[PDB]
RNA sequence: GGAUUGAAACGCCAUGCUCAGGCUGGCGAGUGCGCGCCACUCAUCAAG
C-alpha cells in the first residue's frame, strides 16, 4: 500500500486582475514519497501473425519498456523508472505454461535489513524462480 | 480463425510561505552551636 502525501505549494504572481484587488495564491501537489509498482503483459503471437509485428518490433517494444519513463520527466511526476523486466519467451507459437503460474514466479519481497515504509528500490528483493522446461525467462533487466 | 456493446483510449501541462521581531529589567543563606568527661604496657626471662 501506498500513503501518498499532499504537499501545499504558493505562487507569486495572480492570474486575473479581479482576483489582485495580500496578492498570492496557494495551491496544493499530490505524491508518492515511494511505490513499486508491478505491470504486466501478455503478446500473442497468433495476433502478430495478423498485422506483421516483427522480431525488430518485439526489440525496440522492449527497448520502449525499459527506456519508457526516460522521456516522461515534469513538474509532477517527479523521478520514474524502470528497475526489472522479466521476459517469459515461449518454446510454442502458442503458449506452454499458463500465464499466471509464470507471474507467480516473480516474488517481490523487502529486503532482510529494511523495516518500516519503503523508500528506495533497494529495501525490496525479487527473485525469479525456475520456469517449465518449455519456456525461457530473460531478464531484460 | 468472423465478432468477449469488443476492438483504439495520459489528468495533463505549471506555481517562494515569504518579508521581521531582546526574555528582559533586579533579588545576602543568614543569624548561632566545647568531642568531651576518664584509662599501668605490665607482671619474667646467664653472657658464653
Amino acid at each position: 500500500p501506498v500513503v501518498p502525501q499532499e504537499v501545499s505549494i504558493t505562487r507569486m504572481a495572480v492570474t486575473t486582475k479581479a482576483e489582485a484587488e495580500d496578492n498570492r495564491t496557494m495551491g496544493r501537489k499530490h505524491i508518492v514519497p515511494y511505490g513499486l509498482y508491478v505491470a504486466h503483459g501478455f503478446i500473442s503471437a497468433p495476433l502478430a501473425e495478423k498485422t506483421g509485428f516483427s522480431d525488430e518490433d518485439l526489440t525496440l517494444f522492449w527497448d520502449a519498456l525499459v527506456n519508457m519513463f526516460e522521456h516522461d520527466r515534469s513538474a509532477a511526476r517527479g523521478l520514474m523508472s524502470s528497475r526489472k523486466l522479466i521476459v517469459f519467451k515461449h518454446q510454442n507459437r502458442l503458449g506452454n505454461a499458463p500465464a499466471h503460474k509464470l507471474f507467480d514466479l516473480v516474488k517481490v519481497s523487502r529486503a532482510e535489513g529494511s523495516s518500516g515504509p519503503a523508500r528506495s528500490f533497494a529495501d525490496y528483493a525479487v527473485t525469479v524462480g525456475q520456469a517449465p522446461e518449455g519456456v525461457e525467462v530473460k531478464e531484460m533487466l
